[PDB]
């Protein structure tokens, strides 16, 4: 028993960090067979960040420009290229160490673990989710630009997050790993907002379901609700709108604890409106939104 | 910035982890050189573990009774040896992935990464403290017992709990690597009760110098207190005394944020008088225990 903010385990993750440099400008890499993928801006002084032309300062780069360091040993880069707001360096040797792997590109409200990074050496391991304005509320210092954020499924690492931003707010901002942008931002120097945010509803329920295979009940009660009059609720509180989809993906976990979806709507319902009166839900005094349907099933047992 | 509940990147232990089989009974064990280690209950059967004696189950084995799994590699038992309660089991052939490594005995209130473990293979990472009733708040289900607790630093692992046991309560106990538990429990299937559990003082004043380096001012106060007054109130909420090896050791982090110790302990005090009134610290509704003042060194900003 027991519920933790849990991560995968990251070694397979930890083999493909390198340091990528090109001038003054050190970030870290991601070195996968033989191409090692970065932020793009690794090629820009800190005058260029204010508003960088990437295509003209790309151009004005060589191979030689860039300086790979897996451990103590550099790679020779023999080619270069640029997708979206990643660069891609090929190197001269393939990783050795490379992880059966995928790029997937998530959806809001699903979670992920992140190698946090510094000078291509790995210093912790966290748990996140993509906010439903597309940031992450990471734990993120100088220097950790290009560490990576995934899945990992049956030995197959799944990359989803590159990191490339702090915004104004302390949040985090970066790509999925072809270096296309979560939300609206872009990879320079100004201030960017993110739109305001929202619970990620589904989440929050499966973290109740979670509660109640642990055997934690106090919350529940003998109510039930609508979807249509759940949702006025959760409008009211901020929170993601309920869709049937999200009733289906939390299928599993109704029938584990026999608790209806719906059911567990009226308990939420009622934990918004009058808060938790000092008590508390595995171990938390707030309603927790970052674990998904699949973390609480992967962690919890599969007897209630 | 940020702050996030943060383990240490796990591949140094991922690559040590094993299954251990004797008879019907499997668990996981740490194959550090040509030495397994796991709990010694794995010799029980079921009616074995409500009295076992060791000693008469251990003498009635033979080498070729257990069985060592590295991924589908089976390694050869050689000798076998009982010290407290962790068994050592010699291999044939020497871990080629065996990190730098020390064995540590770790005091209450210190933490470390967890690496969850199931027949032999590593399903997750999360960070945890050693209450000061020798328990951890884990996440474990049937099958983790031999998953081990861990730190690392530059590359060495220091290994500091092996997991054997969950209590009625669902809190969960174990040893250090050398086979003594921490606190007063002993390895047999019958109801243990710990001790009455206590807030970590030291730590909860850590992350409140944590949430200032973050921009986290909200609860400061213009008073101060001697360690004495504090005390009288920490007892009354069942915090444990704050002492002056404590007040030393954040020595650092007051100097980084220019707010002395005894400065934060009225802040404290004023936290545990009057709650949060709604309010949240870190992104938490309650006060988080759980991180150490290294902790914050080490996941902060060396700047305020
Ligand atoms: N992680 C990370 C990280 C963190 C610190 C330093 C460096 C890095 C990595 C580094 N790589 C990086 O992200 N640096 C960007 C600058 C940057 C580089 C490159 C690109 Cl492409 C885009 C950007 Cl925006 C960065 O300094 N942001 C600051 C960070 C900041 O002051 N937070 C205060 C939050 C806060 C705290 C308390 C209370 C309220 C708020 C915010 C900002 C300021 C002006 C601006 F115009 C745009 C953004
Ligand atoms: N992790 C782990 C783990 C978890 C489940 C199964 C297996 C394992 C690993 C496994 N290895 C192991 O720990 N099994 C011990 C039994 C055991 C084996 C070997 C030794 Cl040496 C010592 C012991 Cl005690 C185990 O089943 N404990 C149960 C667990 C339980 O019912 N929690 C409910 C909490 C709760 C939930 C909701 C509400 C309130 C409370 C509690 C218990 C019951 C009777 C007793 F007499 C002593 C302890
Ligand atoms: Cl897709
Ligand atoms: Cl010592």
């Amino acid at each position: 028993s027991g519920f933790r903010k849990m991560a995968f385990p990251s070694g397979k993750v930890e083999g493909c960090m390198v340091q990528v440099t090109c001038g003054t400008t050190t970030l870290n890499g991601l070195w996968l067979d033989d191409v090692v993928y970065c932020p793009r801006h690794v090629i820009c002084t800190s005058e260029d960040m204010l508003n960088p032309n990437y295509e003209d300062l790309l151009i004005r780069k060589s191979n030689h420009n860039f300086l790979v360091q897996a451990g103590n040993v550099q790679l020779r880069v023999i080619g270069h290229s640029m997708q979206n707001c990643v660069l891609k360096l090929k190197v001269d040797t393939a990783n050795p160490k490379t992880p059966k792997y995928k790029f997937v590109r998530i959806q809001p409200g699903q979670t992920f673990s992140v190698l946090a990074c510094y000078n291509g050496s790995p210093s912790g391991v966290y748990q996140c989710a993509m906010r439903p304005n597309f940031t992450i509320k990471g734990s993120f210092l100088n220097g950790s630009c290009g560490s990576v954020g995934f899945n990992i499924d049956y030995d197959c690492v799944s990359f989803c997050y590159m990191h490339h931003m702090e915004l104004p707010t302390g949040v985090h901002a970066g790509t999925d790993l072809e270096g296309n942008f979560y939300g609206p931002f872009v990879d320079r120097q100004t201030a960017q907002a993110a739109g305001t945010d929202t619970t990620i509803t589904v989440n929050v329920l499966a973290w109740l379901y979670a509660a109640v295979i642990n055997g934690d009940r106090w919350f529940l009660n003998r109510f039930t609700t609508t979807l249509n009059d759940f949702n006025l609720v959760a409008m009211k509180y901020n929170y993601e709108p309920l869709t049937q989809d999200h009733v289906d993906i939390l299928g599993p976990l109704s029938a584990q604890t026999g608790i209806a979806v719906l059911d567990m709507c009226a308990s939420l319902k009622e934990l918004l409106q009058n808060g938790m009166n000092g008590r508390t839900i595995l171990g938390s005094a707030l309603l927790e939104d970052e674990f998904t349907p699949f973390d609480v099933v992967r962690q919890c047992s599969g007897v209630t």
